[PDB]
């Protein structure tokens, strides 16, 4: 885990960061940039859940839309 190339579902949005904690269904992230940012773990990409996933333990697959 380190401070990466995070994409969501869609394409839309791509951000440096790094994971800190996951709460109520969204990602908290820490940027490389140094801004610390909320992002919801639903609507993001699966390989960024597939990596959050190995950081905390849990599974992201009920948050991967395909």
């Amino acid at each position: 885990k380190k401070s990466r190339l995070w994409v969501d579902r869609s394409g839309t949005f791509k951000v440096d960061a790094e994971f800190i904690g996951c709460a109520k269904g969204k990602i908290h992230l820490h940027k490389a940039n140094g801004v610390k940012i909320a992002v919801a773990a639903d609507k993001l990409s699966n390989e960024d859940l597939a990596y959050v996933e190995k950081i905390t333990g849990f599974s992201l697959e009920k948050f991967k839309a395909n």
